[PDB]
């Protein structure tokens, strides 16, 4: 289904983008 192992980073980073303002 869903590659969290190599897209993890991408939730991680979508949270500093909402984060950063």
């Amino acid at each position: 289904g869903a590659h969290w192992g190599v897209l993890a980073g991408i939730a991680y980073f979508s949270m500093v983008g909402n984060w950063a303002k």
